[PDB]
């Protein structure tokens, strides 16, 4: 099971051209939101939680209770939590692109011999790194998706293509939630099948 | 510029259930017809052509006159043509996929010191390898799909996706060519940007 669980905020730039925000330096372009962090945690639960490098680098510490799996260049030095800490498990792009395209990969430990399977029966959600997202998306059987909106412009840093919100419109709604988080934010989540 | 390039059958199974036919073993599922080879060169003359480890091997030996890119797993040996000759470059998937997205990667020869730029004014055809070309679509410019339709059943080892047939559909098909092989035999060669 492949679940894709990602947010972003439609916006203007400073000339009024839209834009999709997705990323802020190692932060989001709407901050931190309550009811949004509250969503990501109960649609990841129960869940192998896979990420690039800057996603892992942009947590505070590991999120309780979930295995870390990261996506990246093992040529280079591993990517920790802004608090130290090193995920579960690191995999190359070649793992990953085995995996979500329908093989089975053995993932090991960092700093010790402990490997395990990872296959089509596993319960994973992709979620950081729009790279990541694009490339799962032809494969995943479930699309949660959540779009925060501002009163007012948000920045960015890394954006979305609106083609990749089309195709994921594509797919069948099953599932929409509208929060009003306060006076100039709103937050709706959606699942998709 | 990032074009792919690329050819399936659409046939029926011996139960007459649908399917698209990819490849068959090392070779294609409507084997060798002049006309798609002739295609296949006029598409991929001037490019840089990039694909997977078993479409590499696939080949009897290098096409003339392209610099060939394989993309495959460096810890394994490298896959070779037919005739037993090596690509001018191979890349990891993690280099595949800083390129497509739109980033510049450092290629070197396999034997040799030897090393260049691929970068986003670099043309490139993506040819083989489903999973190749799923993650190439979102980032490419134009796609250059060939149907070959055969009277009676082709057999296949390896078969495409509806969706991304779905997918490419979506974008605005500019050239397209019909031909009358033989008394058994059509072929469409379309052109999406
Ligand atoms: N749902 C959401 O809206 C989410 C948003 N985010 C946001 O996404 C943004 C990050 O996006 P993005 O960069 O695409 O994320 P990814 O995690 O996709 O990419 C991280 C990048 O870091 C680099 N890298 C690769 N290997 C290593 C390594 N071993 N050590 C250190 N760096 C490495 C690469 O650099 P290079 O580019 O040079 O190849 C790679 O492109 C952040 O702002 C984060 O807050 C994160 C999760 C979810
Ligand atoms: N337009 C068309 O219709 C085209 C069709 N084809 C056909 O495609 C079929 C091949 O498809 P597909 O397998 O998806 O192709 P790819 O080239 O996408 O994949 C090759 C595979 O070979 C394996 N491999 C990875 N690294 C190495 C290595 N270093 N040495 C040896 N093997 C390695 C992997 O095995 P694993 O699965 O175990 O991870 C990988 O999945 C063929 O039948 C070919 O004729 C080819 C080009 C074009």
């Amino acid at each position: 099971m492949i679940k894709l669980v990602f947010r972003y905020s439609p916006t203007k730039t400073v000339d009024g051209f839209n834009e999709l925000a997705f990323g802020l330096g190692d932060g989001l372009p709407w901050g931190r939101v309550k009811k949004d962090l509250q969503n990501f945690k109960a649609r990841t639960e129960g869940t192998i939680m896979i990420m690039g490098a800057k996603t892992f680098q942009s947590l505070p510490t590991l999120l309780p209770g979930r295995s870390h799996i990261v996506v990246c260049d093992l040529a280079r030095d591993y990517p920790v939590t802004k608090d130290g800490d090193l995920a579960h498990f690191y995999i190359t792009w070649e793992q990953y692109i085995t995996y979500i395209s329908g093989g089975e990969i053995q993932v090991s430990s960092p700093n010790a011999p402990f490997e395990t399977m990872l296959d089509q029966n596993s319960k994973v959600s992709v979620i950081g790194g729009p790279a990541l997202l694009y490339a799962a998306l032809p494969y995943a059987d479930e699309v949660v998706v959540s779009r925060i909106v501002k009163r007012h412009r948000v920045n960015s840093t890394v954006q979305l293509d609106a083609s990749f919100l089309d195709d994921i419109s594509k797919r069948e709604m099953v599932e929409t939630h509208w929060y009003k988080i306060d006076e100039v934010t709103t937050l709706t989540e959606s699942v998709y099948k």
